């Protein structure tokens, strides 16, 4: 049993709720809260721009500390790094953006690594300012993560576009 409430059930582990991820993280401060990154961890915008601001910047001051450590993360690739106020931690996953014309193949390798975390409350992945079809991340993310993952999609319409043609 965990605290998330309000989700429809999609499958035995996905579920999905219209909600924006920032106030379901600091309601549920679940242990993993996935952060649409990219691949310098600048979280300028879209789902990154909110949780950053949400801490008041300091994941973008660790995330500097990061990457003048360790260099870029890998398109499909993740770093596990505080969740600051939002969480215990934020897993920052890098799915393709395709208005940088990167592979949408690589959107199953991104998935991947929600399955080193048994429980995550995320968004997803390559969807809004990232330009994929939301509905195909949807399939993607059903067909590859098999921890339980709370989907947190915040446009309504599009929440019930995703709902309602889901297989
Ligand atoms: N307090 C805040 O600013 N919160 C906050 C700000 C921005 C986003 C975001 O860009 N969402 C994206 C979006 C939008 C419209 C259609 C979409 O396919 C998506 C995918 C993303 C998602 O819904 O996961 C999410 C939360």
């Amino acid at each position: 049993v965990n605290s998330f409430s309000g989700y429809l059930k999609l499958t035995d582990n996905v579920y999905i709720k219209n909600a924006d991820i920032v106030e379901e993280a600091k309601k549920v401060k679940p242990t993993v809260v996935v952060n649409a990154a990219n691949v310098y961890l600048k979280h300028g915008g879209g789902v990154a721009g909110a949780l950053n601001k949400a801490t008041n910047n300091a994941m973008q001051v660790e995330s500097d500390d990061y990457i003048a450590t360790n260099g870029p993360l890998k398109v499909g690739g993740s770093c596990v790094l505080s969740g600051h106020n939002l969480a215990k931690h934020c897993l920052h996953v890098v799915g393709p953006n395709v208005n940088k014309g990167e592979d949408i193949q690589l959107l199953k390798s991104a998935y991947e690594n929600f399955n080193q975390h048994e429980v995550l409350l995320a968004p997803l992945l390559s969807a809004g300012i990232f330009g994929a079809d939301p509905i195909h991340s949807l399939r993607v993310c059903v067909d590859t993560v098999r921890t339980n993952v709370y989907l947190a999609v915040f446009d309504k319409n599009l929440y019930d576009k995703l709902v309602s043609s889901f297989l």
